[PDB]
């Protein structure tokens, strides 16, 4: 039997397994499914449970109640080094070897060098991180009525007004209310401003969407700063570049929503990677590599008609997992392999519990339509995933 | 007319207000009642949202629903100082001139100098200190998911093995569960120790109680240090000695219920003090001022029976409310004064939400029946401020 090794069960592995469960029978092939926590998150909607709107273990599902037990041997570790020549993959308390290797180690952040970026700001990337983020947030405002000049508890800064750091402030808006009442704060001394050192919010996007989503979060009192970078970053707050000089922002709490690169595992590998990510071969390949597949986020997928990269997305992670999965049977078989072609279907961006904007095949949607597609396309990847009964658990 | 200050609205305050409030007309004095907040919490219970066992809105209640807006004037400032030869109060927004002043203050934290426990030690004095106290732990908690090697996250050190030390950790060992289920914690990696600087918990308490209290906290795997005083706090955690040799607890967390002092108003107006506190005459007057009184855990009370001081406790501050508020009434109108006479009919200590011990009247004891009771004594308190829809309300 061929060993067949998945490092991460995010969107990519975690559909990849699934995949050779349901294509392969038994003793066909050893398949590996390797994880650092027995369980698997909802990424795409880790933004709530960071805001407190949503209980963070309805974003997160039991890998061992989806898999088979039979057909796929879980390994619960941490990834620490693959050796290409030896066709090894180390880790923290063991090693593995491969005949197959399919990496969807997933996205780490990139803070571009920023001062204390890394140190002092947090990120949405994990149930640990988002329920750190929850709790801190929490903590300044339960500090602040006993100690009321320091405002700087109240105000939180995202850095970059992409996807991510949109719907996360558009959270934060619904949040304030109940928040403030838990703490006896005034609503009025709350801060929710978010940073973009791009010149527009959402760039590379209609601005159409884009001004609807600035109004309803700017009505919810959430302030943008554009064409401004932050300049550095300390507990205290951060420091922005504005009119070409230096302004400071006192905040007690720093997202950090700018940007993402490939896990850095596979670029420490030895792999050639750009912003950590493989720009594979048709089939999912590594180059040079007839053995090793690559998925989701640290996978790199090029737009043949402008030759612009494809955003590392969740929707796409799915699609690398089912074509490589369906490869691998094939390699396994002694079958010949099928291009992977993506089709890009709509997008959604929450903009809080009732309201969001996207395009749908060409169509723009707004208000409570979108957000019940948005809740709709959450329920389709639960049903995917874990049958009906997984939607009926939340 | 004259005029009668209540600072604070506490026990002793807000009894004496409601005393004054039933005895006297409409004209035949001037009341003014002063808070730094709109609400009076119920201290007896604030270990409860300490812990995250109980709301904090369910210890605190609203001043003004309270209290008669035609017969009492409630102002909310916080006392700065008392000019006794000008009989005037300073205030941070204004100033007031009294007849006659009832100073109901309360406590303040008494740390003894030791080093650093002022700055990175936490009281449980207060709905904001409660709320601060409870957010921190739970930060904790959340970062230990991050760094499984910080297991000092999970470690939280009270000082002082008194009433609410004990009440407090009991609480806490019941709220564990929950709490670990919450932050993926391994309920064995957390340690909850009370450090006690006497070879003996529960000073003047009956032996067999506190052997018993002492055996059910054990029980749910809470730690007792006993003949060892904190040397030092840090914010790293504290340090102790133990066997005249020094030794390091890492701790995330330290809260302080080892000692209490009389609000430091009162030493600082010049008046003549004993641990913050003032022994009082026979008709709880400041000695030398026949127009101030002091009441509930700013007076100091001495039993002349056995000549042992009675503590500080929310039962004597109700019965000094009511003695001041007779006297008074009695002191306007021209009649004679009545010396004050303190009746203990016991008190009962909470050992987390399903387990009590105490001593009622005569009786000991035990379990759901001493739970049951305590739940009782807050009911007659509420009863006694609020009338049955305050004990409705709740
Ligand atoms: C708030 C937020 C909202 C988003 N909304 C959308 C959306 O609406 N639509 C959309 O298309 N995309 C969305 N995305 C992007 C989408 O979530 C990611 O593209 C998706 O996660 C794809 O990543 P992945 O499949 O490669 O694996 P990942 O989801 O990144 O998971 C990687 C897995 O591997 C584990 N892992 C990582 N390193 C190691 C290691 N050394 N050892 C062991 N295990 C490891 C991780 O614990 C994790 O389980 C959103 C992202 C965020 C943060
Ligand atoms: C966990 C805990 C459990 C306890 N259990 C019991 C028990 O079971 N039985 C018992 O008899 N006793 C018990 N006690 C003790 C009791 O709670 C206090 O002794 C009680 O509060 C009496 O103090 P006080 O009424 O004088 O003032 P406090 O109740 O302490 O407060 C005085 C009021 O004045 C306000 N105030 C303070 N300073 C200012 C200022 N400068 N300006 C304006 N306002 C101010 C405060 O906000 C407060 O509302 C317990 C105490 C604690 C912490
Ligand atoms: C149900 C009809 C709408 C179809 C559009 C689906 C495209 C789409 C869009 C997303 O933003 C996704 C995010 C996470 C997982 C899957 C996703 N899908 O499948």
């Amino acid at each position: 039997k061929p060993s067949i090794v998945i490092l991460g069960a995010g969107y990519g592995g975690i559909v990849a397994a699934l995949g050779l469960q349901k294509r392969l029978n038994y003793n066909e092939a050893d398949i590996t499914l390797v994880n650092k926590n027995d369980y698997h998150y909802i990424t795409t909607e880790l933004h709530q449970p960071a805001a407190g709107t949503m209980h963070h273990d309805q974003a997160r599902v039991g890998i061992k109640e989806l898999i088979d037990e039979k057909k796929i041997k879980f390994v619960k570790d941490t990834v620490v080094a693959i050796d290409r020549e030896q066709q090894k993959v180390t880790l923290q308390n063991g090693e593995l070897h491969y005949d197959y290797l399919v990496v969807g180690l997933g996205s780490e952040p990139e803070t571009f060098g920023i001062e204390g970026l890394r140190e002092h700001a947090f990120s949405i990337n994990s149930i640990n991180s988002v329920r750190i983020i929850r709790q801190h947030i929490e903590y300044q405002f339960a500090k602040f009525a006993a100690e009321p000049e320091r405002t700087d508890y109240l105000t939180i800064v995202v850095g970059g007004a992409g996807f991510t750091g949109i719907e996360f402030v558009g959270e934060l808006a619904d949040r304030m209310p109940e928040l403030c009442a838990e703490y006896d704060v005034d609503p009025k001394l709350v801060r929710i401003i978010n940073v973009e050192a791009a010149p527009t919010v959402l760039p590379g996007f209609d601005p159409a969407l884009v001004n609807y989503a600035m109004d309803v979060l700017g009505g919810k009192g959430v302030e943008f700063k554009i064409g401004t970078p932050i300049k550095r970053c300390t507990p205290e707050g951060v420091v922005i570049e504005v009119d070409g000089e230096e302004e400071e922002i006192k905040a007690a709490t720093v997202v950090w929503t700018g940007g993402v690169r490939g896990n850095s595992i596979v670029e420490k590998s030895g792999f050639e990677t750009m912003r950590g990510r493989i720009k594979v071969d048709p089939y999912l390949r590594a180059p040079g590599h007839e053995n090793i597949f690559i998925v989701g986020d640290c996978a790199l997928i090029i737009n043949e008609e402008n030759n612009r990269p494809y955003p590392p997305t969740a929707q796409i992670a799915i699609q690398h997992g089912e074509n490589v999965a369906a490869n691998l049977a094939a390699l396994i078989r002694g079958g010949s392999m099928t291009p992977f072609k993506p089709h890009i279907r709509g997008t959604v961006a929450s903009l809080g519990r009732n309201d969001a904007i996207g395009i749908v095949g060409g169509r723009k949607v707004y208000g409570h339509a979108a957000s019940w597609l948005k809740k709709l396309i959450d329920m389709r990847y639960l049903y995917l995933i874990g049958g009906l009964s997984l939607v009926l658990k939340k």
